[PDB]
C-alpha cells in the first residue's frame, strides 16, 4: 500500500501523538553504540549500555544530573584518559542509524491532523545533532517535526519515571485518553497505558507507518 499522507486518511478520538526518538523515529543499535564506547577505552561498555534505561553516569546525562562536560569528564576517568568533547559526541552517535526519511515525512504529514509531541531519554550530545540542520538529508531539525519536545535531560527524569510522563501532561495540557503514545520500550508503554494514554509499541528498526495508520483510525 501506499503510505503517502496525501492517500492517508485519519478519523477517531485521538487528537495527540507523543513519539519517543530513538527506537522509534530513528533506529537504535546497542551493539554499535557498544563498539563505540570501547574505541574510547570504556572496554567494559557491554555491561553498561542500555537500549531503554541507561544507569549509572549514563543516567546523570539523560537526567541532567551530569551536564555534558561533567559527564565526559568521568567518562574519560574511567577510560583512563581525557576525552574531547567531539569524540564522547561521536561515541553518543555510535546507538544510531541514519534515519528513515519515509518516517519523518510521515509525522510532517500527521502534523495536519495531530498536536504531535517529543518525549525521550536523551542527552546534548545527542540533541546537539538531532536539534539541528544536521538532523537528516533533508536539512530540518527535530524541532520541525514536533509542536514541543519533552526531553529527559532537561525535565531531571528518566522514563519509565512517572513524573517525565506527568510533566508533559500538566505542560502540554493533553488528555491521556485522546493521546497515543507511541515508544518501542515496554517499561514506557506499561507505565504510559497506566497513566491512561493510548498506545502503540512498534519495534526498533521496523516501518511502523502502515500500523499507525490502522491504530489512528481504529
Ligand atoms: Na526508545
Amino acid at each position: 500500500v501506499d503510505l503517502g499522507t496525501e492517500n492517508l486518511y485519519f478519523q477517531s478520538m485521538i487528537k495527540n501523538i507523543v513519539f519517543d526518538f530513538g527506537g522509534v523515529i530513528v533506529d537504535i543499535d546497542r551493539d554499535k553504540a557498544v563498539q563505540a564506547f570501547i574505541k574510547l577505552g570504556l572496554a567494559d561498555a557491554d555491561t553498561r549500555l542500555d537500549k531503554y534505561h541507561q544507569t549509572g553516569i549514563f543516567q546523570e546525562l539523560e537526567e541532567g544530573k551530569l551536564s555534558a562536560d561533567e559527564f565526559r569528564k568521568q567518562l574519560g576517568d574511567l577510560c583512563g584518559r581525557e576525552l574531547t568533547m567531539e569524540e564522547t559526541k561521536q561515541a553518543w552517535l555510535g546507538f544510531f542509524n541514519e534515519v528513515d526519511l519515509r518516517k519523518l515525512d510521515y509525522i510532517l504529514g500527521l502534523r495536519k491532523s495531530y498536536h504531535v509531541y517529543l518525549l525521550s531519554n536523551t542527552n546534548p550530545f545527542v540533541m546537539s545533532w538531532a536539534c539541528s540542520p544536521e538532523f537528516s538529508s533533508e536539512g530540518k531539525p527535530l524541532n520541525d517535526y514536533c509542536d514541543k519536545l519533552y526531553l529527559s535531560y532537561q525535565l531531571g527524569h528518566t522514563k519509565p519515571a512517572p513524573e517525565i510522563f506527568d510533566f508533559m501532561i500538566k505542560d502540554s495540557h493533553v488528555i491521556p485518553s485522546e493521546t497515543l503514545f507511541v515508544d518501542d520500550g515496554s517499561s514506557n508503554i506499561h507505565i504510559g497505558k497506566e497513566l491512561g494514554f493510548e498506545t502503540f509499541q512498534p519495534e526498533n528498526g521496523a516501518d511502523w507507518r502502515q500500523e499507525l495508520t490502522v491504530i489512528l483510525n481504529s
